[PDB]
């Protein structure tokens, strides 16, 4: 692959590589659709609205919307005027959306209209900067300050030309959250989706033209940005997209061409919602799809679930690995080479490095921490030169996974060194989980640690020592979590016992209770 | 009032005021008791072990704890170090929290056990630089890096000499909330305290070294930190402390002497709890207690609930206002002379002014912005420099109340400039309600607003709009808001309405929903 000029925008080069087709559909869902032609049209209007406002180059805007045809006009737009999207979970609370507008120094916010209640909450609260509210789909009466995405589009002629930007400036940030702290402003370039895109989407999954892509994984998560909007656009694939919840009847119905006249033909998703879907009675027959890609991410994808898919539609999942910092796979299986158990092989372009407790080599079938050498890496944590230092050293990316490499290349995962878990492909902390169980007055204390479940997929467990002298059930505790958490944090069950394991300290020995001691 | 020396420390100066005497109880609470002489010794023992953990003088420290003998020591403890400590509602989440934490940078929490679990919460989401957890009467195990505070104290030899502060320098910070954005650090020097205390605490209510202290207003309240802290150690006081919630059978409990052996003498509250007292069918009579004054700050005093209260005690209640800004009260009412339905008189020591709409003089009966000229203000809210520009106008504090200056020279609340709500005597916006509201699915708009009860005190008063095809009740919203507001935040009512009155912008007519028109 060819490195980008040093003058490169991402945008633009997204609209350029598709005035081949301008009448393809690039974009649709279940209300809406956009041409190349109309999605660059609309992309270059809003980047003219967003600088009619006052936001400059380099300034950011928080990007909160569900998946549909003005996500990706709000992201190239933005990136086109040379404003930095900041791309980020549709599913986080007000404090969460507070924290990043202050600490993004957001000077606009592009929002559905499903989320301008949480919007709302976040802006009441917090020492932001937010200069406009841009509405796309309001679901309410707008406010002053506050325009339709549509009519802010549509009021405002194309910008004649994109900010002349670097390939290395930075173009996006997409946050990342740890075991503690604040989630983590984790900045991209203009380069690094072009590096994805050409080694991972054309070059690893062959992804082409007439292609219809389709992504569980929302466009606000690294992989799905690449999934349903980098990669589709590097090689003119149309693109469904879905604003709601991935169930396994709305993927389904999808499938099925249900939306837009398409069939996908590539489709990703999390190894929990592969697991879903094979267990759904209404699961599609081979021939009623048109799917000749099944990609994965997110959790090791357990070998049953690949091998029971294969079975079933005569197509292997293809399971790769990516993070947030490194914005697609640097491990992957091929559409043609699938070991089940394996995350793959190296993708080209990247070095692997597996390194043990002092930094060397780790021998063939040992742990190490996996160490990432490739072009996509972001910069760093914004504003975070502590974590930052941690992670982003002289040309390696720390992931915080321990990896062990087989004796044909590939390499199985082995775990954390930071206490995080993937529940449904999603980084999850126990600690947070935690603090949130004794805040009810019935806890005493409280313990979460992974458990793999009966299909191999880690999800939350809790082990809970109850106050003395409160009464408290399953149930209630159910209850409690009910609208406190995300329902992919739930512990899947909840052991009350009367102590817990703890060094003569007072830490918990998390290890003894996944040994299962109690 | 012969103002501090310029080397001072506000500490050391109470410590010093009670070497008479030493074995009179200066603290008392459900469970505990301090003379002076062993406040003086915890207090700097606090200092040496605050010290020893290497919190340095002009560093921060977290104080959230429930009112009791231990929080004397901590606020006293820290100042004689020259540390700083915040001290922090008890009643907010771990959000509230986190940002505090960030904001402050406090190096050490000092934590009541009740409050473990939401600062535990606070601790894992922030990017907080807290060293070590101090924990006053644990009700869980503790976690490494935390110790019992008693143990604490009781580890370190008295600090021999108070840090060498000056009467000007920082000495320990309130947070005060907006109707939006976030808390303001409220910085408050040494001298501020003592000014209080002797033009409010001692020339103006009169207290004296046989009366013994009683607030419903807790200590991290600007007016209980004076009522509980501050006023009774300038005169030698005895103080009674409650840690739990001040109800009326609570607070009568405590006025016919059920804890420590005393009879309180002096009483302070909000006029809400007044009102909710000469309602209770168990309200003591005048024989049975000990009261000579009744003081009263927190929100304007209906005439009627202080008539009733001086047919019952034979006593007046003593209504006047302070602010967090300028620490207690600068308009009062005096002992011995009432008006009710005015804030009284100017407390000697501040000057009063009203200003119109073009900041000049405003006519007798006319409502005017009201500022503060007083030795008691606060230097700063700590880094919002553009909030401090516009509140610390050049030795003016500007207090964001309209008042009226009467023909007898008394002043009249007339109303808030910023549409912040006074409800229980405590500051609510009611912009935050709104936002909380809109996120219940079933709620489209929301709208809150101050209207009066029947005892003439302002409460949260919602108009909602329910999405239509949604189902949405009374009682339901009720569910929703219990565990996600604090209760004085509840609305006392709920109206749902068809459509809230706007102008032709689509903003609200938040005075209409005042004047009734719906």
């Amino acid at each position: 692959v060819t490195p980008p000029p040093e003058k490169f925008n991402f945008a633009e080069h997204l609209l350029q590589t598709n005035r081949v087709r301008p009448d393809k559909t690039a974009f649709v869902d279940d209300i809406s659709s956009l041409s190349f032609a109309q999605l660059e049209a609309q992309t270059r209007q809003l980047a003219a609205a967003l600088r009619a406002i006052g936001v400059k180059r380099e300034e950011r805007v928080l990007l909160l919307m569900l998946d549909g045809t003005d996500w990706p006009v709000a992201f190239l737009g933005a990136i086109y005027a040379g404003i930095v999207p900041v791309a980020v979970n549709t599913l986080l609370t007000a404090d969460d959306y507070a924290y990043m507008l202050e600490h993004s120094r957001a000077q606009a916010v592009l929002v559905s209209g499903a989320l301008h209640p949480v919007l709302k909450a976040a802006l009441t609260k917090s020492d932001h900067e937010v200069q406009r509210v841009i509405v796309s789909r309001p679901a309410a009466p707008l406010e002053p300050g506050e325009v339709d995405f549509a009519e802010f589009v549509g009021a405002h002629a194309p910008l004649e030309k994109p900010a002349a930007t670097q390939a290395d400036d930075p173009a996006f940030w997409l946050y990342s959250s740890g075991s503690t702290g604040r989630p983590k402003g984790v900045v991209h370039t203009h380069a690094n989706p072009y590096w994805t895109s050409e080694l991972y989407g054309r070059n690893t999954l062959h992804l082409r033209e007439d292609d219809v892509c389709f992504s569980a994984a929302k466009l606000f998560f690294a992989y799905g940005l690449g999934n349903a909007l980098t990669f589709p656009m590097t090689v003119g694939a149309t693109t469904l997209l879905m604003g709601e919840r991935p169930t396994p009847d709305a993927v389904f119905k999808r499938w099925l061409g249900g939306v837009g006249g398409v069939k996908p033909t590539v489709f990703y998703g999390a190894p929990t919602g592969y697991a879903g879907m094979l267990a759904a009675p209404n699961l599609p027959s081979r021939d009623q799809v048109a799917l000749r890609l099944a990609s994965s991410a997110g959790e090791a994808l357990p070998a049953e679930i690949g091998q029971r898919f294969q079975r079933h539609f005569g197509l292997d999942i293809v399971d790769g690995i990516g993070s947030t910092e490194m914005l697609a796979a640097f491990l992957s299986n091929l559409p043609d080479r699938v070991r089940y158990g394996t995350t793959g092989w190296p993708v080209p372009g990247y070095q692997i490095e597996l390194r043990g407790d002092g930094g060397g080599p780790v021998a063939d079938g040992e742990p190490g921490d996996l160490y990432i050498h490739g072009p996509s890496s972001a910069t760093m944590y914004w504003g975070n030169r502590a974590k930052s230092r941690d992670t982003f050293q002289g040309g390696w990316t720390k992931s915080g996974d321990k990896y062990v490499r087989n004796d044909d290349g590939s390499y199985t995962y082995a775990g954390r060194t930071d206490d995080m878990l993937k529940v449904s492909g999603i980084y999850v902390s126990p600690f947070e989980i935690e603090a949130t169980l004794v805040q009810h007055p019935g806890v005493l204390e409280a313990a979460v640690v992974g458990v793999a479940d009966e299909h191999g997929l880690t999800k939350p467990k809790a082990y809970v020592v109850p106050r003395p002298g409160q009464t408290l059930s399953e149930t209630e505790l159910k209850t409690f979590i009910k609208d406190r958490l995300a329902p992919y944090k739930y512990p899947r069950s909840t052991v009350f016992v009367a102590e817990l394991p703890k060094t003569a300290t007072g830490k918990i020995q998390r290890f003894k209770l996944r040994e299962g001691v109690l």
